[PDB]
DNA sequence: TCAGACTTCTCCACAGGAGTCAGA
DNA sequence: TCTGACTCCTGTGGAGAAGTCTGA
């Protein structure tokens, strides 16, 4: 649970609103109980040959990692508890992805108790959905409607 | 001179250093001096779903326009008075922008004298050159050999 | 003549997902 | 059982130019 100074959070954010992405997914998944299980991920994208930046970033944020892609690299955090505590530093400060860190937020909060009912799951799953919805989403392919067809057996 | 806030002014760089772009160029010009006119341009560009965030920023900078091109809009702010007074306070909060920034800037005030002999000119027009080089530039046409080669000639 | 409002074009550099896998 | 690291891909939503056309 690190403090990060306002003013790196202010810019941060604006960075975050122009180049970042904040991203849900439901993901198949045979061994878990309703054969789907969340991911979280807090991502900024970046050309390759400015990697650097990113690489500033893991120092700051103090956590994640970078990764490359043909010709251009990302910062990526999903570990849940420093994302957790990241988000709830930067979310004030957001405009354009407000909502869809406050919506990650509570999914993250209600992990434990969604593990249990089946209808609680989707529940959360239609949170999911509320994310891609407000992101531009267009390669998307598992919904809560495919957990629901899928719990229906 | 508007003076702005510098909450403001941190997270705008950052969105700039994003999805914003400084640009410097050199374009024909007929019915001028040595046949290019100069033009800065500080731009934002969104998805048009969310021009009201641009139409926003004509606000809070106090000038500027948006316009709209296909599914997409930019904040553009040109006139150059103002866009030297924004970018001066903006340039200290750039982090991949700075130098362009900075150029400009320089750009803006060498420019009274830029029109002196086709020297001068021509040294300004190098600065453009670096603001290009600096940027991700993959359509560029009239540089500063372009410029070089109209003096030379006549 | 001229800066400044306004339009068009092109090639990515992003965003926003889809996955595989290995060690907890 | 399950998560988090890591890779790969699509389809733009950007960036970074290129231009035309007034008015004073
Ligand atoms: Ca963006
Ligand atoms: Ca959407
Ligand atoms: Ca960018
Ligand atoms: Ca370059």
């Amino acid at each position: 649970n690190t403090k990060y100074n306002k003013e790196f959070l202010l810019y941060l954010a604006g960075f975050v609103d122009s180049d970042g992405s904040i991203i849900a997914q439901i993901k198949p998944n045979q061994s878990v109980k309703f054969k789907h299980r969340l991911q979280l991920t807090f991502d900024v994208t970046q050309k390759t040959q400015r990697r650097w930046f990113l690489d500033k970033l893991v120092d700051e944020i103090g956590v994640g990692y970078v990764a490359d892609s043909g010709s251009v690299s990302k910062y990526r955090l999903s570990e849940i508890k420093p994302l957790h505590n990241f988000l709830t530093q930067l979310q004030p400060f957001l405009k354009l992805k407000q909502k869809q860190a406050n919506l990650v937020l509570k999914i993250i909060e209600q992990l434990p108790s969604a593990k249990e009912s089946p209808d609680k799951f989707l529940e959360v799953c239609t949170w999911v959905d509320q994310i891609a919805a407000l992101n531009d989403s267009k390669t998307r392919k598992t919904t809560s409607e495919t957990v629901r067809a899928v719990l229906d057996s």
